[PDB]
């Protein structure tokens, strides 16, 4: 059995920065350090941080007075940011710069009383934080997930309309939704394409190339990781068996029995050590040396705030 490794895969610049923010805060101020929601959607990463002294909570209420709080990489609504500022809490924002960029555009549209439409998945923290940057009752902030949602959306003034998107969506599906928005609201304005980040675009492109070579694709990443799910979904749509797994232990023999070529990739929040262990498991299951595919070079790095260096 041949083992192929997608490239790029794993940690993106935003994730690496968010994790370093928590680690450095812990090294500078010692434990405990409170973090609102998982800093990134990866069970292993979160566990490792708890070991170092981090405490993940869901609501600011859970955070004691005088404690250090860190916002997750997915970002937060203005309400949350205010709720933390109205408290005696020291805050460090690990929101990825690429998410913040979308945040700004929303707040901007909100100040100009112009309605905005976000393409994203309801309930995801990034969606909650981005929708949460709009607060002008004279305009509006609407969420759409598919062309169908677009087909039934009604706006106050489509003459002044703009759209934004979640950073981890399916490049293909988003394209379909944007096409619908333009046919519905011909005057709508937005980015040249979308707000899907380079890491998301690159990992989908890479898993596509992997899928055309492997019969089975294993995607390392947690169930709640939006970008990771998009990778498995893409593989599955190409007709290949694809599984989203947190670690080597989830691998079931039947998935790779008599399989000549298995591909492995990882979401933007999955550490390389998890991929290494998956490769080791595949090797005892008959796999040979893992062969890395040729791929897009990524060179962007996001530094932690100077205050935490
Ligand atoms: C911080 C963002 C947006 C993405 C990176 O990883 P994640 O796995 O942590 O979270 P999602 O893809 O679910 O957004
Ligand atoms: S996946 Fe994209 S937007 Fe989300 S943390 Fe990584 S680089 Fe930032």
């Amino acid at each position: 059995m041949q083992i192929l490794l997608a490239n790029p895969r794993g940690f993106c610049a935003g994730v690496d920065r968010a994790i370093s923010i928590v680690e450095n805060a812990l090294a500078i101020y010692g434990a405990p350090i409170y973090v609102r929601h998982e800093v990134v959607h990866n069970r292993y990463v979160v566990d490792s941080l708890r070991e170092r002294g981090a405490i993940f909570i869901e609501q600011i209420s859970e955070v004691p007075d005088g404690a250090i709080l860190i916002f997750s990489a997915h970002g937060v609504s203005q309400a949350v940011r205010n709720e933390a500022k109205s408290r005696d809490l020291t805050v460090f924002d690990a929101t990825c710069p690429l998410v913040t960029k979308v945040h700004m555009e929303v707040a901007r549209a909100s100040r100009r009383g112009e309605e905005s439409i976000l393409i994203g998945h309801a309930g995801h923290p990034e969606v909650e934080g981005t929708m949460g940057q709009y607060s002008n009752p004279e305009g509006g902030m609407y969420l759409v997930e598919s062309p169908d949602d677009v087909w039934k959306l009604t706006v106050k003034n489509e003459e002044k309309l703009s759209f934004m998107t979640q950073t981890t969506l399916s490049v293909d599906d988003t394209s379909d939704v944007i096409d619908a928005l333009r046919k519905r609201f011909p005057k709508i304005v937005g980015p040249r394409k979308d707000d899907i980040c380079y890491a998301t675009t690159n990992r989908q492109e890479a898993v596509r190339a992997l899928a055309e070579q492997a019969e089975v694709v294993l995607v390392v990443g947690s169930k709640n990781s939006s970008n990771s799910n998009r990778l498995a979904e893409l593989a599955q749509r190409m007709g290949k068996r694809a599984f989203l797994i947190d670690d080597a232990k989830d691998i079931q023999e039947e998935w790779v029995k008599e399989v000549k070529c298995v591909g492995v990739t990882a979401g933007a929040s999955a550490p390389d050590i998890l991929v290494q262990n998956v490769v080791a498991r595949l090797q005892q299951l008959g796999g040979g040396e893992a062969i890395p595919l040729e791929g897009r070079e990524e060179n962007i790095v996001f530094e932690v705030p100077k205050e935490l260096r």
